[PDB]
């Protein structure tokens, strides 16, 4: 849930010509989206943990 309100583009609502310069987000094995700013997402997830 938290990833989807933190602006994670899903797999169905995206064009594959905008996936080269984006980070693959996995959760527990399955690929669930991409993201365009992985450091603010990363330390935000850490300070929520």
């Amino acid at each position: 849930e938290f990833l989807e309100e933190w602006s994670m583009e899903n797999l169905e609502e995206i064009s594959p010509a905008a996936i080269a310069d984006a980070t693959k987000i996995f959760v527990n094995g399955c690929w669930v989206g991409i993201h365009k700013d992985p450091e603010q997402l990363m330390n935000t997830l850490r300070k929520l943990r």
